[PDB]
């Protein structure tokens, strides 16, 4: 019944690697990745392979490729204050 499990900043490791493999299967997590990739600069979750050979575009920008990861970027900006 009562059960209050929170989640550790660390774990949005855990909750990324999911999401790019879940990216084919929840629209709402397409638009979400997309968003975050872009602002990110960033592609898929650990690396771009996550999606195979045919990331989204939010992976690429003015004609450039994003070679960094979205677990480590989004990282960089949390510690960041």
């Amino acid at each position: 019944g009562s059960n209050e499990k929170p989640k550790v900043k660390k774990h949005i490791t855990s909750a990324l690697k999911k999401l790019v493999d879940k990216y084919r299967n929840d629209e709402h997590v397409r638009k979400v990745f997309d968003e975050i990739q872009q602002k990110l600069h960033c592609c898929g979750a650990d690396s771009p392979k996550d999606y195979g050979e045919n990331p989204p575009t939010s992976c690429s920008k003015d004609g450039v490729q994003f070679t960094e990861g979205c677990i480590k970027k989004v990282s960089d900006l949390s510690k960041a204050h």
